[PDB]
């Protein structure tokens, strides 16, 4: 039996905020050059936001401590509707029945309440009462691989079932712009968006119909001594997210050996590889991703480019990545062999080996 | 022929259950007295006497004199989510070997490692810590569940139950962690007076397995053999867990116990028909010891006798409300002692879960 990504949607927030603009708006808030140097090295244009943090009315909130608790409502607020869309395009495509689809997985980083995103999907979209659901917080921007695994598990024990994966991470709504270098840094960097996949069981036999992904193989490598790489807490005003300067090298140093090793188990190599589906969370981690594996760096392109479109979204990123490449063909080879994988908290390395069935 | 796949024809089995909370023993008695002190203080002698608790543990005394003066202070949840790693980290490493001890498997046949909480959250969290200070592989898969409250053992443990079913050679640990006492803040409201006059701290965690159906299983093992879950029509407001500046919060409506007497029959009937059974074939009933309502509602729902919720009040009573890693506690006492003669106990267990979801599974416990 193999895992199945038989349909997949992506949404964001309709606010575009240009980068170029978020530089000088942001800088106007001494020391003020600094600002304009880490939006220039983003290579961000523009990214998504629910909510304008720089609004008028959201900048005396914003100076407002003890604001968690409404921020998580505004999460809610803003959440639900995009949730709710881009969960209805994921399965527009599929004949599946409400009854059919028995597992929602919720994967968000970056808001907290209960009755969460998850009740509000099954009663927007009409999905059984008694469908199971997991909610998956504080996984980081490779959640959506801890979310498909829970997925492809319970595809893969109820085959009959569809299961259906949603990401959501709205980072606007945490809006603070303190003082601290790092702070500025994921100001910069940090977007809004969402996505879902629908997943199924089938048969190794069934021959499966053009944009389909197979689930190969997943992976997870917690990174020796690597800790303090990501840091993700719950402050007053606002969730938060503290990057180690040595993050990048303990890129370059992790993903090369759990990568090779996987591939091998599988009998491939990282020049087999025809698509590299690197987390496009800021350009240094593309940067070292692609420098680990040693990969002509063109291989990265559609990694770059939803960097330059959304910034980092946290999951959602390595969704709108995959997207890309279901869309848009590398090469004229019936299935294309890719490798996807993002880092999460303790520095973990998490990922997949995957098929995209292009004839 | 483009048919489903067979599905997996293997039973997951608690092979492994471990229990435990901090030292510390708050009596209620003198929780009530020391909790008045802080017009008409009236309101907490009954708040307290009507709760059905006679102790409750803590990782923190939150009316210790340190604590007091953090205890009143604004924009303190990044401190006390710190305060929760601290304290969490040590606990459920505890547990988990409790939990791995007198089983024979070895750290690579841990595959997953299910997390859940609604009393924490922080970066690397306690499910890093476990593979680290336990030792199990670099590899494991992980899945942290937070915010699906009371009935999170639950979805931890279907998570479990999927994985090891869909991968027969591996094992899974499942950790419910909670730390109530770290997020005391003491608030005027009648919700938060009740909130801390029954909530309290605990952990548990379950070593899971496949097993073939024919194999004879040994005496205290449990076969999950049913699970299921079932969100309640216009019941959004019955559990709602929230995260303040001062700490995470749980609000709990008037109509909670309504939700719960007229959910439970419905469901726990659907699903025992699906098994060939009904509530009158049930030995054991591991109803969630959330409080004295929770469990009073939860047996007249089923038109069973009080006693048979003995499990559930004996935990309610010794330990307060330790939100998920109750049922667990609950559990343990029925696998300790048999409630009749027969070889292989039925049972149930059910908890309630925001958006207010019935939470539960089928389960039999062998004997011999
Ligand atoms: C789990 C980590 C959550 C991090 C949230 C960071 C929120 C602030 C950055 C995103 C919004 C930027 C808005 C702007 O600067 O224009
Ligand atoms: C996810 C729900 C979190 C609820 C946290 C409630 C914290 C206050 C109650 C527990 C501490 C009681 C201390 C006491 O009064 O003795």
């Amino acid at each position: 039996t193999v895992a199945v990504i038989e349909g997949l949607a992506t949404g964001t927030p309709r606010r575009v905020v240009n980068q170029s603009d978020a530089a000088d708006r942001v800088a106007e808030l001494g020391q003020r050059e600094r600002i304009p140097r880490v939006y220039q090295k983003s290579r961000i244009t523009t990214r998504r936001m629910a909510v304008d943090p720089l609004d008028a009315k959201f900048d005396v909130f914003r100076r407002e401590p003890a604001t968690i608790r409404d921020r998580m409502h505004l999460f809610y607020e803003h959440a639900v509707p995009l949730a709710v869309d881009v969960s209805k395009r994921a399965l527009a495509g599929l004949p599946y029945r409400a009854a059919e689809i028995g597992l929602l997985v919720l994967a968000t980083s970056t808001g907290f309440i209960a009755p969460g995103v998850d009740v509000a999907i099954v009663k927007e979209l009409g999905l059984s009462p008694s469908i199971s659901r997991v909610v998956v917080n504080f996984m980081g921007c490779a959640a959506a691989m801890n979310a498909l695994g829970t997925a492809t598990n319970y595809v893969r024990a109820h085959p009959a079932m569809k299961a259906l994966v949603v990401c959501i991470e709205l980072c606007s709504v945490n809006a603070v712009f303190a003082d601290d270098i790092n702070d500025v840094v994921i100001h910069s960097l940090f977007g809004d968006g969402c996505a879902a996949l629908v997943i199924g069981a089938s048969q190794v036999q069934e021959k499966l119909e053009p944009g389909k992904v197979v689930v190969r193989s997943s992976f997870s490598q917690l990174l020796d001594n690597t800790e303090d790489g990501i840091v993700l807490g719950v402050n007053h005003n606002g969730i938060t997210c503290e990057l180690s300067e040595n993050l990048p090298g303990y890129i370059f140093s992790g993903v090369a050996p759990v990568v090779t090793e996987m591939l091998w188990d599988n009998g491939l190599q990282i020049s087999d590889i025809d698509l590299w589906a690197i987390h496009p969370g800021g350009p240094k981690i593309i940067e070292q991703s692609v420098r680990s594996l040693g990969i002509s760096a063109e291989l990265a392109a559609q990694s770059w480019d939803v960097l330059a479109r959304f910034g980092n979204m946290l999951s959602v990123s390595l969704i709108f990545v995959l997207e890309t490449m279901v869309q848009q063909a590398e090469s004229a080879k019936a299935i294309s062999t890719g490798v996807a994988f993002a880092f999460g908290p303790g520095v973990t390395v998490e990922g997949m080996l995957f098929d995209i069935i292009r004839r």
